């Protein structure tokens, strides 16, 4: 496992960030998941089965604009 940062834009509320971290929690290969309305990134700890690639997509689908900014 490792951490990845998704820089995440659009979301600005508890409902959205809750919705986000909730989804990350419910993928497969996600160990930990800590979102921040301060930095406007989502930090997620993944193993292998799920990557920043899928995570990006999940996080986009939630209804916002994000990208894999960097590992951790
Ligand atoms: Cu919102």
């Amino acid at each position: 496992a490792r951490e990845v940062i998704l820089a995440v834009h659009g979301m600005t509320c508890s409902a959205c960030t809750n919705t986000i971290n909730t989804q990350l929690r419910a993928l497969k290969g996600v160990t930990k998941c800590d979102i921040s309305l301060v930095t406007n990134e989502c930090q997620v700890t993944y193993d292998n089965e799920v990557t920043a690639d899928s995570i990006k997509e999940i996080i986009e689908d939630c209804g916002f604009d994000c990208e894999i900014l960097r590992d951790s």
